[PDB]
């Protein structure tokens, strides 16, 4: 009984999404129980990629806190070199991390991986900085869309190819604030591209 | 329950209750203003790092009230002065879209001195939004060194090591669901 | 002499430009001899706006050194929000200064001022940071084009409205490396606007 | 003449002579490559701060040899170590255009350990330029902690406090026309402050 005129259907309710986030966080806590994480000196660093991941991250890190996984939050932001071309997957860095990741355990946090061109690019970039470990967690995975092989370590949910909006995800910087992940109506998409 | 914490100021639930009230208050203030998606959203300029969690919950609460928003994130850092009287900060990351002619709400985590907030407000004003307001998670009014009234306040506090819900000590404890008071012992160590 | 197929004419040779840079610098030295400038503690801070000013700045600060004016270089960079053009003059900050300007003597260095919408925006921004003083120097002044009143304190040269290129100035990020400031042929402009289609 | 300087390593004029030589060498290396303005320029990624003055002169000299260029500037800063083995740095400002498919020349002021330069090279490489070289103003090869050869070098130096021509000490002396050696006394006195 959350309803949206602009959406064909709902894919994931807030609650479904929170349940999966809890499951992903449990797994993470488990995979890192061996690594002796500690606040200040050795937290799991969450490199959250803006804007899309801002919501996922806010929910994810509280779920992580529930499993006593201590975390350091970093926020980066990158922008497309508006080509369409790019097989390097290259993006423009607009905000890089405040602290060194070297020797720390890092988790890159992203909202959507389809092509993985950009995630792969950012994985490689942060890998060459010699963190103790480096893994990826993604809100949505659209494996159908890969142009470079890449497996996220953690996945909240899989999706097919559609205009996916909400829960931080946007169409034209709109609809990020929805509590649910929903499928944008093609008519709404078409009407907005005319404008 | 938290070993490093003197006490719990606000539980997650209290916090979400206040945020819903603030959200309703905003929805009421902007109903005359004709907000519309794409063309006229309320722009939230969320100041990193401390406001990230507040902003995630706040924009969802605003969505419950059919307030269409646009999310922008900016990031500033301190110049290594003991303390500055202009409230100047270094711009690391700035809005993606122009704010000219839009309704803008700046979202901050904590306001004490307001020097920084006043500087940002003034900067954002000269950019000619249709209107500008600020919402803050925690107001420490005791602390002001410049005159500044937040339009929306989630909760007032005294002076204290306040951590949790996005707020840090040495980039630690931002992940907590509650806002809590640090032990001075843990601070000293 | 240098020659260029893509240019209607030369407006300023390298040597013409260096002479005016020297004259400007002498003036700056003279205006600040009273202010007790000193290296490390109290230099004249040059806020150089990229990309356009890079070459101007490199030449200007050597000239300033010739008149014993100690300087600190800062480089900022900003980008247009893709509004055709806006009345606030607002731009996006991509790179801000490394050190505080509070209490320092600051000179903002720009390549071209026409509307002054953006330079006014940047003057105001740095002014509210409370430097000891804040002035502007511009390579080229197109006073004809103002949409906000604004007077640069120092001007290397005035120009009329033309595609001005060279000496750091670009068309489509091309021709910045020229030693001279020249006028781009409208035919070349038209050929290039069609081409990215 | 400069009171704060033991000696002059290179005069402005010597520097311009070397830069002209390096520029010729580049113009020769890329003649087979079909550089053209707008569509296929040699992209100079000039690293701020210290390379600003070199970059200004170098691109003018390159223009003398009809080498079409695109100027990009990047700016990075140190993470709070003494130093680091990955040679990582923090990205503050990045290129405006993509470097995919272009010929790229990275322009640096000074290479000692090469850790930073090695990291930038590698990052830029993964961006798939058609080709990638580096040109440096001063090479301090004695100091390498990772193997790296600059393709173009304006001048080699020993180990010294080197200042001028864009190179600084505590963000001072970048404006000098010559490259000069700092007096250690001047160094000690300022460290005090």
């Amino acid at each position: 009984p959350r309803e949206y005129e602009f959406a064909e259907k709902i894919l994931f309710t807030e609650e479904e999404i929170r349940t999966r986030i809890k499951e992903v966080a449990k797994r993470i806590a488990d995979d890192y129980k061996g690594k002796g994480l500690r606040p200040y000196v050795n937290p799991l660093v969450l490199i959250s990629v803006l804007k899309g991941s801002f919501m996922f991250t806010a929910d994810l890190c509280r779920a992580l806190c529930d499993f006593n996984v201590p975390v350091r939050m970093e926020f980066i932001c990158v922008s497309s070199y508006g080509e369409g071309l790019t097989s390097s997957g290259q993006v423009r860095m607009l905000l890089d991390t405040r602290h060194s990741i070297e020797g720390h355990h890092v988790l890159i946090v992203e909202d959507i991986v389809d092509t993985a061109l950009t995630l792969n690019y950012l994985y490689h970039m942060y890998f060459t900085r010699r963190p103790a470990s480096l893994k990826t967690v993604v809100l949505l995975d659209k494996r159908e869309g890969r142009r470079v092989p890449f497996s996220a370590d953690y996945v909240v949910a899989n999706i097919p190819n559609a205009f996916v909006i909400g829960y931080g995800l946007d169409y034209d910087d709109t609809y990020r604030e929805l509590r649910d992940i929903v499928v944008l109506r093609p008519e709404v998409y078409a009407e907005r591209e005319a404008a």
